[PDB]
């Protein structure tokens, strides 16, 4: 077997053996070594995610090379990906909580979303080509994490949930809500079955490096063929999660980001569709429009699952957990549950991104 | 390479007397009949040398038949042996039965056809879905049953070509005015496109993929579903819609009160499907959501809507596309044939456009009846 777990010394040796000072800065080792990053999966989760991540980064790079790190080398057996150093940037979630507003974040992520999502779909690819990519990017273990954490466990009294006792009354309201859970189920069924395009699968503010002028999407290890709306919904939900961690007028930049990411996505996806669709149906008046309306509806539903899941599930976000004082934290966490719920149940009622934003604003006053 | 094309002698050596009896031209079917006992056997083999198609479909077909046999062994031929590289499937002889399409055109009513097909549909469709399987297991089955070439046939012929002026279409000049009407109908074509997009993307369960009346052997008391070579992970409503559409295609070839058994079959197949799917759901779902009141109901409404849309595609596709059905082509006289073919286009279009408005299977039957008066 070719697999050996790396150390600072074997990492530098490998960088040299490929012709391209070391500190481990990381389930994953990250070796920072001009500069370079050598990422390695450690063996509970398969090391195959490293193959997915590298391949997904490379596919993303054909369309948006400026929005993802460049990959210099990958090895499936060693579960290694050698890539661009982005140390000089900050994780978007961390920056946002510190009060950075990143003026271009939404334009950049909108463009990422519109191009990555269009160009790996049946709209852009011969069906026989896409069917082979579905096989290639099948990702059963990482999908399992999402299927459980985003779509199932928050909605029942399951072991993996993690929430304050003061939140219990509002958590049990959700658990006892048949109609929202039926909707969560439909959304999970779409996640399980709708192999529409190659998605990132975990596009939150913690999977983005940012400065004032730059944006880079990282860690596409959850990538697989899933619904187009999913990456869009998770990103939007994480902007709303940051809004909830802020007060008053300080929220406005995040609402502007929600608006702008949808707008840029819709326009980027639309330009790509007009220019590069292989589909004889693509040019029929109203088909692109109805396609977008369905992406929009799903995205809002997936945003609501992400709002709820991050509040009471196993994997929390720092936006909510670091809110002080404690009583303010409980209140804002109740609102994340309630807005997430409204998003899920009302997803088909919204006509524009502005309606989504205005409903959110109303609820969180 | 192990592949060698069989002949009558080769086939007996592998497995008395042997006759090649293949219906199409893409497959050999060797019937082997013995006289120690009056026992018999079928050796099917894919021929490479027609739509150009690889011989891999033989692997899909045998695998699909074996999977179906786990849940409905009484509704599919038994498989005794299969070989991927030889593209061979050795299976149960069903020569004593009649192709259902042929029998229906002859005026056979097959009282149990819909009961049996409904059960086939409910069990095959449920037990290969995420409702019944661990998602990690189902995901490996999606890979195993990936069927790009046969899917491409359907994507073109069912979902695309009839709706534009494409070279695969085949229709009488008398039909042209009504055909051009369809091509110019933006709103129905947008709906066909959505249905196609579900076909391309909704990997919900292992489907048969070509479940028409020509893919069924029948007698008064027996029904067997054959030729699952188009099988892949696709939308649950697809097999349901194709079958139903082919019942309606037969009703169109009939006159007056003779149509009633076919209408009863449409009613019964939906009802048995829904019942069967529902019983399987109750007893064998792995999903924590499965018993929340209204979830099975909404899931069925979606299956139903898609089924009716796919039925409409099939109604249109069989009328003006590359692959016709004997129900309509053998209608006499010629003027009556043109009239009934116009109606298949019209009912197919209505099904597609109105699919979300129907509440029950009887709504669909009653609309069809009105349109075909
Ligand atoms: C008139 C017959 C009843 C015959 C009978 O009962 N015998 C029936 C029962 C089901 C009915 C259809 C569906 O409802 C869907 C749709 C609802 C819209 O609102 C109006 C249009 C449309 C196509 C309906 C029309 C008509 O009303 C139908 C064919």
């Amino acid at each position: 077997p070719l697999y050996e777990t790396l150390n600072e010394s074997s990492a530098v040796a490998l960088a040299v053996k490929l012709g391209l000072t070391c500190q481990e800065i990381g389930l994953n080792y990250v070796f920072h070594i001009r500069a370079l990053i050598i990422k390695q999966a450690v063996p509970p989760l398969t090391i195959d995610r490293a193959r997915i991540e590298s391949s997904a980064l490379i596919r993303q790079g054909e369309h948006v090379p400026h929005l993802v790190p460049r990959v210099f080398y990958s090895d499936t057996e060693m579960a290694v990906t050698v890539m661009e150093d982005l140390s000089h940037l900050k994780i978007a979630r961390k920056g946002l909580i510190e009060g950075e507003n990143y003026p271009h974040l939404s334009q950049h992520i909108g463009e990422f979303l519109g191009k990555t999502l269009f160009y790996s779909s049946d709209y852009a690819l011969e069906p026989k080509v896409k069917k082979q990519l579905v096989k290639q990017f099948t990702n059963p273990e990482l999908c399992d994490i999402t299927e459980r954490l985003v779509f199932t466990d928050p909605f029942f009294d399951h072991d993996t949930n993690d929430f304050e006792e003061e939140l219990r009354p509002f958590v049990e309201k959700l658990w006892n809500n048949d109609s929202v859970k039926i909707e969560a189920a439909k959304l999970k069924k779409s996640f399980l079955t709708s192999a529409e395009t190659l998605i990132h699968g975990d596009l939150h503010t913690g999977s983005i490096f940012a400065s004032e002028h730059e944006t880079k999407v990282i860690d596409p290890e959850f990538a697989f063929y899933g619904p187009i709306g999913f990456d869009v919904g998770q990103f939007i939900a994480n902007l709303f999660l940051n809004a909830l961690s802020r007060d008053g007028a300080d929220r406005e930049p995040l609402y502007e980001h929600v608006n702008q990411v949808w707008e840029t996505f819709e326009e980027t996806f639309s330009e790509a569709w007009q220019k590069d669709s292989l589909d004889v149906y693509a040019n029929i008046d109203g088909y692109l429009t109805d396609t977008l309306s369905h992406i929009f509806e799903e995205a809002i539903g997936f945003a609501g699952c992400e709002l709820i899941r991050r509040t009471i599930g196993l994997a929390h976000v720092a936006d909510l957990d670091t809110i002080v004082p404690f009583d303010k934290r409980i209140g804002r966490k109740r609102l994340a549950l309630e807005t997430g719920t409204a998003f899920i149940e009302k997803r088909s009622e919204f006509k524009t991104i502005t309606d989504v934003i205005e409903l959110f604003k109303l609820l969180v006053k």
